[PDB]
RNA sequence: CGGACACGGACAGGAUUGACAGAUUGAUAGCUCUUUCUCGAUUCCGUGGGUGGUGGUGCAUGGCCGUUCUUAGUUGGUGGAG
């Protein structure tokens, strides 16, 4: 009840993603990826295939996630707001963790890890 | 592009940087082209708006300077004359 509403939320402050129409299925090819997230509502099933055409055989975990645009008040930029439009971006569709940078509230993503995915 | 900002568009399922080789050039300017890797919201597109200019106008001006002007010249106050 803790793993799929707020401790992702603190997993995005100013820690490293993906961003943009270039990169977002670029973070698979470097050995510094922690928890990452692809959505469950992608147009192709060769994307989803070629996210976990590495992560499945490698040390990296997948969420999946409802859509895309929804990790876009996720991923950084900020388009709810008092004066501006809440629907500007069409969002990420798998943003990587490179790095922590504080340890708040990061155990409990990684304890939904090995619970069951062992 | 060294066109700031403001709005809309473009916009993670593909906005934008940069670039080896070669006809391509005056030029090892990715200038353009053929081919293809790379860059991480940075931008790009449109519309308003800035911005820059050894661009005009010295008869739109400021400031400085030259000149009649190297000669002795100039002016109020108060009385007097009109
Ligand atoms: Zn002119």
């Amino acid at each position: 009840n803790t793993a799929l509403q707020e401790v992702l939320k603190t997993a995005l402050i100013h820690d490293g993603l993906a961003r943009g129409i270039r990169e977002a299925a670029k973070a698979l090819d470097k050995r510094q990826a922690h928890l990452c997230v692809q959505a469950s509502n992608c147009d192709e099933p060769m994307y989803v295939k070629l996210v976990e055409a590495l992560l499945a055989e490698h040390q990296i975990n997948l969420i999946k996630v409802d859509d895309n645009k929804k990790l876009g008040e996720w991923v950084g930029l900020c388009k709810i707001d008092r004066e501006g439009n809440p629907r500007k971006v069409v969002g990420c569709s798998c943003v990587v963790v490179k790095d922590y940078g504080k340890e708040s509230q990061a155990k409990d993503v990684i304890e939904e890890y090995f619970k069951c995915k062992k």
